[PDB]
């Protein structure tokens, strides 16, 4: 179904990339220009289709992504609900990258 | 984009008083009901049945029939100020976990 309502309890939507190794491996045609290491460690693998990564645990997507952005601050800005997100980071990265993005908010607006 | 604002003070203060609000659903004519829209901080775009709330900036579309119009706002925009105003904490919580139940079925 792939639903875009992302899981934020702990069973991994998509839990045969679940594995670091096995997500690296889709990676191995990655032309764009995020490191593709840090990509994987962050609980993403590559859908094969332009850019696009899907998070192995809350089935979250990203795409269009600017060269050299970080997939850890990005999966915490989009999806701060991710249970293998809050395994790795802990709750504090979570809210920083969200507190840091309320703030060039209202810095002017 | 973009990112919604878990902040405090609201996006667009125009459509901060409902009277503004329910004047885009002058023309509405969709089968989500204008006036509850418009009690929850949602404004009509003009184009489609897209809507989107004066206080975080949340945009909704696609709408069916029926469709709750409060529930989605918790549901897509759970750190949204205004709306914890308006339902308190524990209904944005109600519908989170509602659709989790969901996630094993
Ligand atoms: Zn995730
Ligand atoms: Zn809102």
């Amino acid at each position: 179904s792939d639903r875009n309502f992302p899981n934020s309890t702990n069973l991994p939507r998509n839990p045969s990339m679940a594995d670091y190794e096995a997500r690296i491996f889709t990676f191995g045609t990655w032309i764009y220009s995020v490191n593709k290491e840090q990509l994987a460690r962050a609980g993403f693998y590559a859908l094969g289709e332009g850019d696009k990564v899907k998070c192995f645990h809350c089935g979250g997507g990203l795409t269009d992504w600017k060269p050299s952005e970080d997939p850890w601050e990005q999966h915490a800005k989009w999806y701060p609900g991710c249970k293998y997100l809050l395994e790795q980071k802990g709750q504090e990265y979570i809210n920083n990258i969200h507190l840091t993005h309320s703030l060039e908010e209202c810095l002017v607006r």
